[PDB]
C-alpha cells in the first residue's frame, strides 16, 4: 500500500481512566508500526497503539467501556471488536476512517481472558497484520485459588505470515508463531509478538511459587496446545471464567481466540520453557522462558 | 466417475414417523446432486437426500431408530453411521449397493448433537463429497436453561475440497469452509453448506432474546473455533450432553465431528456475524449472519 | 547422519523396579532402530528402547521416579521430559551424551495419562523422529467408574514425516498418522506407531463389556478428534485426572500431548473402528480396530 511506504508511527500509550464505579474510558489508536518479529525481520504491522498484540486492557466485571478509536492509518479504515462485551456488531464495531475517531459504549459483564481485534473487512487481513490483543475482565468474586497465587503474568500467542499477503493468510502455514507478555503491574515486561524476546529476557519467578498465567491464543488461524515444561497445571479456568474449572492438566487446548487462566507451581530453580506443544509452531518461535531463582 | 456425468438427482424429502413410544422409522436416500457451494461453483455432491449436509434428524433420548437407506447412486455403494447410536459397525453400518435398500436398527440412548455420515471405505472420500449431517437426540430431562431460551436454530460447519480429489482431501487446504442451517420448526430456513446463503438471508431474531444454537463441525478434516460476534456464550453443553456444562465462553472449540449446544443473548439491534475464529476458514466462507430486530 | 547409516539397534526391554513405598527406578535407553511404519516403509527412528512410541511406564500417584537414560546413539545427545513430573527442566531434563548415562529424580504427584519425550534441541526433531511415549500415573483414589470397567487398553497417536527432514517437520503435512497400543497386563499387545498392525491384529473384547482406553496424542504437530465408531463415550476424564469429568461425548478433542481416560460399552458383536475423526489423518493411517466377540 503506497501510502504505508516509509510509515513507522511511534507507539502511543494506551489511555484509560475510571469515570464511575462501573464505567471506564479507554482510548486506543490504530497505527502502522515496524516491529521486529524475528531477528532481522521487520513487519510493518497494523496495530493498536504501535504494539502487536496490542496493549493489555484490564477492567472489572460489570464495567461499561466507553471506547474511542483514533485511526492514524492514512488510508485503511479500522475498527474494534472486544470479545468481552455485548454489542451490536453492525452499530458498535463499525469502521473509523483515516484520520478520524469513533466512540462506542458497551458492557463487560462476563469475567475472563478475552481476545480483542480489528473487525474491518477482510477481518483475516486486519488480524493477521497485527490488530489483535487481550482484554481481561476481573471476576467480582475472584477465583477460588487467588489466595495461593504468588506471581502472575499475561502471555499471548499469535502467528505471523508473509507480509500483507492474503493468499498466504488463507492458504499458507505460518512463518512464525510467537509469544508476547503484557504488563499487569509496574515492572512487568511488555513485549510484542516475536521469536526471541522472552527467550533472551525470561519471565522471572522464585522457587516454590505458584504462578498464574492469563493466556489467550489470538491466532489468526491456529489452535494452541499450551504447556509449561517441568510442571503440571494445578488449576485451569477455561476462558478465565471461574466456573470452568479443570485440575491437573498437562496441556490446555485453546481454540483460535481462546483464553484461559492457568496456575502451576515451580518447585526447583532453573529455566522452564513455555510452549505450544504443536512443535512445528514451537520451532517457528513459540517458546518463551520462565527463569526461577532461589 | 463416468456413471455420475450428467447426473443430478432431485432432492427427496426425509421420511420419519414414530412407530412406538420409543421407536422411530427413518428413511433416507443416498443420491448424487449438484449443489452451488460458492457463487458460480457447482459441486456434484454425494449426499443424503440431495442435501449436503444432509437433512436434520431429531429423536428423543431412548428412541430406537429403524433406519432405511435407499441407494440411488448408480455405481457407488453407500452406508450410514449415526454417532448417536450404539451399534456393531461391521453389521449395522454396512454398505447398500446401487439401486438397493438396507434397514438397520439401533438405539439412541445418549442426548446430544451428533454427527452422522456415510461409512463406506474410503470414508474420507464419502464424507468430503458431502455425506455428512446431524442427528439431535433430545434429553428426557431437557437442559437446565430451557426456560430461558427464546429462539433456536441448527448450524453445521463443513469443508469443501477439489471435486472428488483424494490427494486434495488428504493433503490440501480446504477450498471453502461453510455453514448451513437445518430447520427445527416450520418456517426455519433449510440450507446447504455454501459460502453465501446465510449472509444473504441471515438467521432472524429479536432484541433481547436468548438464542440457542445446536452446532456440529462435521469436518471432514478441520477443527472449529466457534464464536458469535458481539456476545459471549452464557451456557455451553459440550456434545449437547446436559452434564458437560461451561459458562461464559467466548469461543467453543469443536473437534472434527464435535457438537455443542450454545446459548447467548443478543442485547441490541443489528447484524451479528457467526464465525469459526480460525480466520482463514472464515475468509473461505465460514461466516453466517444473525439479524436482530426490535 | 553418517554415523546412523546401517545402524539398527535391537530393542532393549524397559527396566523398572519399585525401591520404596513411594519410590521407583526406571532405566531406558535412547537408541536408533528401524521400524516399519507403513507396508514397505522403514523409518530409522530415534527411540526410547527401540520402540516408537516408547515403552509404557506406569507408576502410582505420589511416586518419585529415579530415572536413568543410557544413550546408545553414537552421535546425537538425548534427554527425557516426563509431563507427569515436577522438575527443573534446565537441571533435570538435560542432555546425556553418546555412550553415557544420566540419572534424574523427580516426583509424579498428579494422576493421569501423560506424554513423555526427548527434550533435546531441536525438540521438534527429536519428537518427530520417534522419541515420544506415555507415562500413566494411577490415582490413589482410582476413578469413580473403576467398578464398571471390564477391560482396558492403552492407545497412542503420533505422526510420521519425511525422514529426519526439518523443513517437512515444520512446514509439511504428515505422511502418516498412526495408532499404537502399549501393554498393561500380560498378554496385551505391544505395538509401534504404524498404519497397519492394529487393523491386522485388532484389540480384543467381549460383547457387552465396558472398555477403558488410556489415550494420548503425542503429536508432534497435530491435534486429535478421538472417536470409537459404533459407541459413545459414557465417561471421559480429561488428561486422566478424575476431576475432569465429561459424559456422553461422541468425540474427544486432544491437544498435541493431550491425554484422556475414555470409557464406552460395546453392545453387539463385530469390529469397531477407532479413529481420529480428522479424516485426512484417518486415511493416512489413523484407524485401529476393536474386535468384539460373543
Ligand atoms: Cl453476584
Ligand atoms: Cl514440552
Ligand atoms: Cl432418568
Ligand atoms: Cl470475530
Ligand atoms: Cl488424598
Ligand atoms: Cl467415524
Ligand atoms: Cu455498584
Ligand atoms: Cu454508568
Ligand atoms: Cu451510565
Ligand atoms: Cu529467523
Ligand atoms: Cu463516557
Ligand atoms: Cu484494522
Ligand atoms: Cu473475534
Ligand atoms: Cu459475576
Ligand atoms: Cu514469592
Ligand atoms: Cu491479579
Ligand atoms: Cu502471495
Ligand atoms: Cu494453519
Ligand atoms: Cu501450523
Ligand atoms: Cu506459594
Ligand atoms: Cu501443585
Ligand atoms: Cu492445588
Ligand atoms: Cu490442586
Ligand atoms: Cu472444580
Ligand atoms: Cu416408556
Ligand atoms: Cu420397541
Ligand atoms: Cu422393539
Ligand atoms: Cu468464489
Ligand atoms: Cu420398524
Ligand atoms: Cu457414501
Ligand atoms: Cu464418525
Ligand atoms: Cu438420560
Ligand atoms: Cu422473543
Ligand atoms: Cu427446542
Ligand atoms: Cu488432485
Ligand atoms: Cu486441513
Ligand atoms: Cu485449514
Ligand atoms: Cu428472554
Ligand atoms: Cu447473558
Ligand atoms: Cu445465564
Ligand atoms: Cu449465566
Ligand atoms: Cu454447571
Ligand atoms: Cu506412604
Ligand atoms: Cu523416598
Ligand atoms: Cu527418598
Ligand atoms: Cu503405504
Ligand atoms: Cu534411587
Ligand atoms: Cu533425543
Ligand atoms: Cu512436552
Ligand atoms: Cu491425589
Ligand atoms: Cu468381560
Ligand atoms: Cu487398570
Ligand atoms: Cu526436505
Ligand atoms: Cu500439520
Ligand atoms: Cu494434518
Ligand atoms: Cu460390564
Ligand atoms: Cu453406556
Ligand atoms: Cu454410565
Ligand atoms: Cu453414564
Ligand atoms: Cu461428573
Amino acid at each position: 500500500i503506497a501510502a504505508h511506504k516509509g510509515v513507522n508511527q511511534a507507539p502511543v500509550p494506551l489511555k484509560m481512566e475510571r469515570v464511575g464505579p462501573h464505567d471506564v474510558h479507554i482510548e486506543m489508536t490504530a497505527q502502522i508500526t515496524d516491529i521486529e518479529i524475528d531477528k532481522g525481520k521487520i513487519y510493518k504491522a497494523w496495530t493498536f497503539n504501535g504494539q502487536a498484540p496490542g496493549p493489555l486492557v484490564v477492567v472489572n466485571e460489570g464495567d461499561t467501556i466507553h471506547f474511542t478509536l483514533k485511526n492514524m492509518d492514512p488510508v485503511v479504515p479500522h475498527s474494534m471488536d472486544f470479545h468481552a462485551v455485548h454489542a451490536s456488531p453492525s452499530k458498535d464495531f463499525i469502521d473509523v476512517m483515516p484520520n478520524k475517531s469513533g466512540t462506542f459504549t458497551y458492557p463487560a459483564n462476563k469475567p475472563g481472558v478475552f481476545m480483542y481485534h480489528c473487525g474491518t473487512k477482510p477481518v483475516l487481513q486486519h488480524i493477521a497484520n497485527g490488530m489483535h490483543g487481550v482484554i481481561i475482565v476481573k471476576p467480582k468474586n475472584g477465583y477460588p485459588t487467588d489466595k495461593e497465587v504468588d506471581r502472575e503474568y499475561v502471555l499471548i500467542q499469535n502467528e505471523w505470515y508473509k507480509y500483507n499477503d492474503m493468499n498466504d493468510f488463507q492458504n499458507g502455514v505460518p512463518s512464525y508463531v510467537v509469544f508476547s507478555s503484557k504488563a499487569l503491574k509496574p515492572g512487568d515486561p511488555n513485549t510484542n509478538g516475536d521469536t526471541f524476546t522472552l527467550k533472551e529476557k525470561p519471565l522471572l519467578a522464585k522457587v516454590g511459587e505458584k504462578i498464574r498465567l492469563y493466556i489467550n491464543n489470538v491466532g489468526p488461524n491456529e489452535v494452541s496446545s499450551f504447556h509449561v515444561v517441568g510442571t503440571v497445571f494445578d488449576d485451569v479456568y477455561l476462558d478465565g471464567n471461574p466456573n470452568n474449572h479443570l485440575q491437573g492438566m498437562q496441556t490446555v487446548m485453546l481454540p483460535a481466540s481462546g483464553g484461559a487462566v492457568v496456575e502451576f507451581t515451580v518447585t526447583r530453580p532453573g529455566t522452564y520453557p513455555i510452549v505450544t506443544h504443536q512443535f512445528n509452531h514451537a520451532q517457528k518461535g513459540a517458546v518463551a522462558m520462565l527463569k526461577v531463582t532461589e
